[PDB]
This record gives C-alpha cells, structure tokens and sequence, in this order.
C-alpha cells in the first residue's frame, strides 16, 4: 500500500494544493481512493469526405452511417483470489513457458535511440501534452532526458514519483512520454524481439499479418483432434489478477545488472501498484490506487495478455486431458505429472492455439476440453455469453471460427492455386473507412487516408466484389503519387508501389503456402468469392443502388478530382472486366 504510491500521491497533492478536499460522496467501491481537485476539458469520430463520396449506396445503410455517430462499471469489479490448486497450475504453467519462450531469445533493454525512432514516425505510444506540444519535441530536448533520469535512479532506488495512470468495453490508461520510456526500456524488447512471433512462441500470431492467420488456422485444422474452440473472455484487462501480475514479472528471472533492476521495478512500483487519475463531471480530477487489472501500454499489454492466455489455455487444455483432478489442491505426484507433460507435449500443444492477447483459437486433443471450466473460471477468465458452468460450443470448420475480428475463406484461382482470405461483414469495412479521428485534417490528408483504406482493401478484400471496385474508384479519384498515411500504424498497402506488383509479393513470392510462384499478370486473374458467398458477407451486389453507384462510377470519381484539384491522376478502373472496354 502506501508506502508505494504515496510519494506520487504526495506530489499531485501539492501541484493543486488550492483544490484539494477528500470527499465523501466519491463513487468509488473496488480502488481506494485518495482526493479531488479542480479541471475542466473533454474527441469525437469525424466522416471521410473522400471514401463516404466513393461509397454513395451506404449512406442509406443505417450498420454504416450510425458507426458514425456519438464498461466504466466494468473497471470498478473486484477478481477473487484463485484456490491454492490453481496458483500452482500457474505457477507451474509460467515458469515453464518463459523459459521455452526465452530458448532463442535474449532479454536486453531499448535505448532512447529506439524510443526517439518510434516517435518520429507515429507509433501510439499512449502519453501527455504540460512543458512540450508534442512527443515529438519533448525526444530533442536533454531537460526531458533529465527528468527520465531523476525517475530511473528513483527506479534503481526502489521508488517511484511521475509514473501515474490517465484514465480514457475499451479503457486506455495514458502516462507522460517519461513513464512510457522507462517502461519501454524495461520491457520493449517483448514486442521489439519478436519474443511471440508464431516461430517463437507455437502459439502466437505477432507481426504474421492478416494474410497469414487464416492459413494459420488451416494449419491447426490439420491436427487430429476436436472441435475448434474460439471462447471470448468478458472483459479481460478487468480479470488479470496479482497472482497473474506476478506470473508475468517471472520475466525478470531471464535478466541481469541493470535490466533486471528496471524491469523488477516496472512491475513492482507501476503495474502491481497503480496510481491513476479519473475525470468526474459531478468536473473535478479524482487520484484513485489499486494493485490488480491490466494497465500498461498498450504495446506491453499485447504481450503480457498474448502470454497470461497462452498459460490459462494449456492449463484448461490440462484439465481437459484429466493431467490434475481438482483445483482444490495439487498432490505432490500431480504437481510432477503436470511438469511431465509440459516436458512431453507442451510445446505439440501450444502448435494447437492461435492467440492474440485476450483473443484464442484452441484444438484441443478432442472435446473434453468443451466441460472442462474449473481451472478457467477459478483464474477469473470467465467467458463472454455463455453461463458459467455451460459447456462450450466449438467450430466444425475452420472457415466458421472467428479470430481477431475476422474469418477465412478458402478461394480456388482460375490456375488450380489456393488462396486463403481474411473477411469480415463489408458494412463493418465501409463503415470503419468512413471515419477519421482528431482535429485540423487537410484535403490533402483526407484523401491521403482515403488511399491506405483503399489500398488495404486491394491487398486483403480483394475478393469482395464492391472493395475491389471502390478501392480502384478512390485509388483514380487520389492523386497517383500521393503517399497513404495513418495516425495509429503487417502494413504491406503502406506504400506508392503498385498493388498488383505488393499482391504478388505478398500473396505468391513471399507465401510458403504456396510452392508455385508464377507471378499474376492481371487482376483479372485474382478470383472474388461466389456470388451468394458475398451476399452472405453483406455485398450489395443485385442491388439497384449498387448497379447505377457501378455503372456510373467514373461521375463520382470526376467530382471528387473536382474537388481535390488539377493534379496527377491514373483511372483504375479497366483494371476490371467490366470497364476494360
Ligand atoms: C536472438 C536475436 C539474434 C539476432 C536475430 C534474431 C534471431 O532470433 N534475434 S532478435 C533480434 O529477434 O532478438
Ligand atoms: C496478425 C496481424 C493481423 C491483425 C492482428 C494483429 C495481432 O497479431 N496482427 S499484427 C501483424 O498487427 O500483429
Ligand atoms: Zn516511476
Ligand atoms: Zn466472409
């Protein structure tokens, strides 16, 4: 407790020294709370005139044109402590899998060097405004090193005095860019190592891309064994645990000298002991302390989630296979028995789990897995939409199961080659290209974002019928060699190359799915899904608004180059059948 926090406590305190009153009426029942003082400030979702121009037959599409528009009693739940059986299980379960994880990989820390790159090309690495505008100054500036260096040696100290949570079924905990560097420091090299790649981890997907997971999931099909089991955890940043908390930290057991001492005090002084602040409109700043749940970066919350639910899936897996009876209590010859496995098997079933963060794929040995729920639901991992105790209900098919908000089909080219997709319902596509975030957008940038939703499309959804046309009607209505961008950054569509020569890297010659590398010459050679297949995923085709938006698309294209001006432009559009001639 306060030994901890109080020091950050302390601080806020005297900064607002006029305002300060401990209330009563403070809505608070699972964080302590510390004190109040006075504030006054809020970023809504902004249309993108280019793409909603292109894209005239969803304005009347109420699942598109109301994503447009406009749980914190969630946050405030408490997890119970897991049953001395369960703790061992994880114990266990952690021990084993950060020493598989770390066979090929060493511990090391990024360097301000690394942390200055990331900035100077807009990674969202959560932080503050105030001293400097932007990250991007405050990185050329030796003051603000100065102050990182008065909080490490505080760190090295076993203290900590600026690290403090900002609080904004999503909750995203800002820090000031010092706090993000020193936990960058300590435990970037997670994500910056690739430390769960597929290659590493058997059970991961970081960095595969959207072109790889559905061939992943293909790939565990293949296993003999049950259903394939896609169970949805109920907001899992809430359910994290000390007990996980401490799990995680075991990291530092893989470190050494400094590293060791950085990262033991990352966990210790920010993760397992938080400090955050709240906006309250009733509108004053509340200072609010607890020790479980996630709150981290995003980027270290990726990770730490990818390995928590890699541990709690083989140990369901375990329970499922009848490797312990109860979670009660572990004998001292089950606590041996789940060791062995791990030995014997563990890595065989990590190769039968696709997982990102909180979201996972499982095909376990067969179904006892579906009842198997005491170990899960004592780990606090409960799961969405689904009573307690009520077995789960798995995929027969690879191409039903959901993963990473999307599923897979299976495409046959012209030339006998199979491609595997990535599709999601298309008024979900259209209605996310739609939208921008943040203030003071050029023309220019408008259409500049318009491209990379455009181009995004060409490279993965090229196989629905109204993305193709609609991404070839924004890439002719966007000047040629204007450079797509983003705000929030694999990207392959990123780029002024030309997409069919990116869809040949990416979809033949970079693809070890496919062994014939014969390169397309046409996008007429690349396949869109059956007709009624892109009805079911929300294809507007047979429409009569849809037919007149086709036919008559170069009208729309030619008011929006209208608009932009007399610059550069290509017309994309006999790169299909229907508008070659
Ligand atoms: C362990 C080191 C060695 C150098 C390349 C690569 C191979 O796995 N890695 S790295 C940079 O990913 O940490
Ligand atoms: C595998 C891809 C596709 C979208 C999910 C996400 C999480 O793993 N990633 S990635 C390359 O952005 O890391
Ligand atoms: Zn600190
Ligand atoms: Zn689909």
């Amino acid at each position: 407790n306060l030994d901890i926090i109080g020091k950050r406590i302390e601080k806020i305190k005297q900064e607002h020294e006029t305002s300060w009153h401990y209330d009563q009426d403070h809505p608070y029942k699972t964080w302590a709370y510390h004190g109040s003082y006075e504030t006054k400030q809020t970023a809504s979702s902004m249309v993108n005139g280019v793409v909603r121009l292109l894209t005239k037959p969803w304005d009347i599409i109420p699942m598109v044109t109301q994503m447009a528009m406009t749980f914190k009693e969630k946050v405030d739940t408490r997890t119970q402590e897991p049953k001395e059986g369960t703790k061992k299980l994880m114990k266990i379960t952690a021990e084993w899998l950060w020493k598989e994880l770390g066979k090929k990989k060493t511990p090391r820390m990024c360097t301000r060097e690394e942390f200055t790159r990331k900035v100077r090309s807009n990674a969202a690495l959560g932080a503050i405004f105030n001293k400097w505008k932007s990250a991007r100054e405050a990185v050329e500036d030796s003051g603000f090193w100065e102050l990182v260096d008065k909080e490490r040696n505080l760190h090295l100290e076993g203290k900590c005095e600026t690290c403090v949570y900002n609080m904004m079924s999503r909750a995203i905990w800002y820090m000031w860019l010092g706090a993000r560097f020193l936990e960058f420091e300590a435990l970037g090299f997670l994500n910056e190592d690739h430390w769960f790649s597929r290659e590493n981890s058997l059970s991961g997907v970081e960095g595969e891309g959207l072109h790889k997971l559905g061939y992943i999931l293909r790939d565990v099909s293949k296993k003999e064994g049950g259903a394939m089991y896609a169970d949805d955890t109920a907001g899992w940043d809430t359910r994290i645990t000390l007990e996980d908390l401490k799990n995680e930290e075991m990291v530092t057991n893989h470190m050494e000298g400094e590293h060791k001492k950085l990262a033991e005090a990352i966990f210790k002084l920010t993760y397992q002991n938080k400090v955050v602040r709240v906006q309250r409109p009733t509108t004053v700043m509340d200072i609010i302390s607890r020790r479980d749940q996630r709150g981290s970066g995003q980027v270290v919350t990726y990770g730490l989630n990818t390995f928590t639910n890699m541990e709690a899936q083989l140990i369901r897996q375990m329970e499922g296979e009848g490797v312990f009876k109860s979670i009660q209590h572990l004998t001292v010859t089950e606590e041996i028995a789940v060791k062995n496995w791990l030995v014997r098997v563990g890595r065989e079933r990590l190769s039968r789990m696709a997982i990102s963060g909180d979201d996972c794929v499982v095909k376990p040995l067969d179904d006892r897995f579906a009842s198997a729920l005491t170990a899960l639901n004592d780990m606090g991992k409960v799961r969405k939409d689904i009573q307690q105790w009520e077995p789960s209900r798995g995929w027969n098919d690879w191409t039903q199961v959901p993963f990473c908000s999307h599923h897979f089909h299976e495409l046959i080219m012209k030339d006998g080659r199979v491609l595997v997709v990535p599709c999601r319902n298309q008024d979900e596509l259209i209605g996310r290209a739609r939208i921008s975030q943040g203030a003071g957008w050029s023309l220019r940038e408008t259409a500049c974002l318009g491209k990379s939703y455009a181009q995004m499309w060409s490279l993965m959804y090229f196989h629905r019928r109204d993305l193709r046309l609609a991404a070839n009607a924004i890439c002719s209505a966007v000047p040629s060699h204007w450079v797509p961008t983003s705000r929030t950054t694999t990207h392959e569509w990123m780029t002024t190359e030309d997409m069919l020569t990116v869809w040949n890297r990416v979809w033949i010659q970079e693809n070890p799915w496919m062994e014939d590398k014969t390169p397309v010459e046409s996008w007429e050679e690349i396949p869109y899904l059956g007709k009624r297949e892109d009805q079911w995923c929300g294809s507007l085709i047979g429409l009569t608004s849809r037919a007149t938006w086709a036919k008559n698309i170069q009208t729309a294209i030619n008011q929006v180059r209208s608009l932009i001006g007399n610059e550069e432009y290509t017309d994309y559009m006999p790169s299909m059948k229907r508008f070659r001639r």
